[PDB]
């Protein structure tokens, strides 16, 4: 059976880091909190969850996670709002992510809601290190890996779960949204129907370092994620993509790429489909994007805003596409961007507690 | 920039570990060697290479090895003659293969041969582990991971380098060919032997056991081209649609790894220049219609672990495929058989083995 959170041992540190203040420059998962996470997985079951100083691991050469990659990871942020309450947002959906991930690579089930309240204790134990200036968040990093002392292809007989935590500074610093370039060529591939892109494992992310310096070499931030012969639009990098325009039809729509295999359902992405379903104001719909179908609104003036989405950016412009040696102008930001402006404010209100909402857990 | 074998650092153990051999079966790669080899890499470049005692590895909880898969493996078997010398099969190629792979991941170069070396003076040190019964052997784990204490997907700024030894040690299998699990995808990673590629197939592995078979056969594209046997290559040995006697095996297109043994088992029969030797891709429509003619006579798998591995049914589409493997000899797996185990334990010479 699963690890309970009434067995959650805590042990506080000796040896506190230093933290780095009001105003001083965060950049993403360099800087890490005093304690973790950490449950242990063997034949005899799972053992009691502990909270320990933040220390460095000790696995086995042999171990799976290095070998095989037997490994996956969540991805979410704890906000503080202005009267110094911390409140996770949408922390089930990472819950269910997580579990799914976990039955693919054949790791360990656990309980959903004992994950929950091991996480929340954590927070709460390192609450101080959850910045509060405008934008910044702590970002919650939840780990499970195989943990095998064998060379054998196999299910693991061992395994460790823990989660880090990264106090994380402003994604667009002083308020002010920018926009990303992005390199559209079909010649790398993220993931296949059939595959396993739709999972956040390890395995889907290390071979897009090379993807990604080719995109910087040749000027771009970003990789805009082609998939098949007719190039359907999937990804921004690690953000789900979304187009507004107004559709072949004549009717204005906010349209994503649906969950076929490729695309990993992310928390934000169902949360901007969500928001936008309960406004009514336009058609929300699900439906495969091609670069042919992206070109054809483009020369007819019927894009409006093109953007990424992910719990680092929450919501990224993209005003720039470098697709067959030609530059494609997208004018998401001289339109505003209205509606991006509107899902970010919203988003901010309801994650920093300005406006009360079902999404967000307190800590 | 490279490690020097020069620089090798020598610690030696201190009350060595418990020797098997005979009697107990060994399980694959749960034993190990009393030394690994140690190289660490940073901004300013690689450290001195060390041979230390088997030891735990320290990584930081956000090493990038652990969160974006950036980790390499490779396999390579030690042979031990009559004559006691220890061998290496083909490791020059295993180096090169390593140096793909780490180039793919945007981890650190470093130069083949002093690789070697290093891996030379780690299986030497060692020497005593490697097994002389027969069809036992040392295997050999090269690894490189990324290891920056850092959490953005990016280009390592940190590395490490190890290596393992484990000493290791028939019968037909059974495959399960189903086009809904993909292993690879032209435009991916299949062709480097990166970690990322093996925990997906755990699953598909046990689903084929459900539904009784042994292995998994990787089928590609719409055609159903046959690519991998589980974690080896595929080679059918079969009188072609144009009647002439053939011996092939899918070519180097993305979605198949570049095995040593694959490699090894094409220049042999190459060199026997009795029969056709050809890199091509075979479907599922072609080995259905070879089949029912009665023209297939073998189907095996190859790789390093598994040696040369034959093949008694395939399930697809929900019909058994019996494939008449053993019922015609087998033959060619024997043949193969028999001549690598001359080349490997040192009764013939040849430009293929390393000596320790
Ligand atoms: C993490 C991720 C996303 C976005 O998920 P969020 O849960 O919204 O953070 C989108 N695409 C990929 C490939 C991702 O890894
Ligand atoms: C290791 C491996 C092989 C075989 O390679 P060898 O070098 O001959 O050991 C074949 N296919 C896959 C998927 C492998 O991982
Ligand atoms: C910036 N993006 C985060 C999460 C990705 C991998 C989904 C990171 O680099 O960890
Ligand atoms: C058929 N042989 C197995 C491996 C041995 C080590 C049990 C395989 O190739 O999967």
């Amino acid at each position: 059976s699963s690890f309970k959170a009434a067995d959650l041992q805590l042990e506080m540190t000796q040896k506190p880091h230093k933290k780095p203040g009001p105003g001083e420059p965060l950049v993403f998962g360099k800087t890490f909190t005093d304690h973790m996470l950490m449950v242990e997985w063997n034949d005899k079951g799972w053992g009691q969850p502990r909270i320990q100083p933040f220390q460095n691991l000790t696995l086995h050469p042999a171990s799976s996670s290095l070998h095989y990659s037997l490994q996956l990871f969540e991805g979410m942020k704890a906000f503080k709002g202005k009267d110094q309450q911390v409140r996770l947002f949408r922390p089930w959906l990472n819950m269910d992510r997580m579990l799914r991930s976990a039955m693919r690579l054949c790791l360990p089930s656990f309980d959903k809601l004992e994950l929950l309240e091991c996480i929340r204790r954590l927070i709460e134990v390192d609450k101080d290190w959850v910045p509060d200036a405008a934008g910044t968040s702590l970002y919650v990093r939840p780990v499970l890996i195989g943990n095998e002392p064998s060379l054998g292809v196999s299910q693991p007989r061992r395994a460790l779960l823990f989660v880090i935590l990264c106090p994380v500074g402003a994604y667009f610093p002083g308020g002010s949204v920018t926009p990303v370039s992005l390199l559209a060529d079909p010649a790398f591939i993220r993931a296949w129907v059939g595959g396993v892109g739709n999972y956040k494992l390890g395995g889907n992310y290390g071979p897009t370092v090379l993807v990604q310096q080719e995109a910087l070499k040749r000027g771009c931030e970003q990789v805009l994620w082609l998939y098949g012969p007719d190039h359907q639009l999937t990804e921004v990098g690690t953000m789900n993509i979304f187009v507004y325009w107004t559709h072949e039809d004549g009717v204005l729509e906010l349209v994503t790429p649906p969950l076929n295999g490729v695309i990993l359902p992310g928390v934000v992405r169902q949360s901007l489909l969500d928001m936008a379903q309960t406004w009514g104001e336009f058609r929300v719909v699900e439906r495969t994007i091609t670069m042919k179908q992206l070109l054809r609104a483009l020369e007819e003036g019927r894009v409006r805003e093109v953007f990424g989405s992910g719990t680092a950016a929450q919501v990224c412009p993209v005003h720039r596409i470098l697709y067959k040696d030609r530059n494609l102008h997208i004018p998401t930001m001289e339109n505003g961007p209205e509606l991006i402006l509107r899902f970010q404010k919203e988003l901010k209100e309801i994650q920093y507690g300005i406006r009360a909402h079902e999404w967000m857990f307190p800590v």
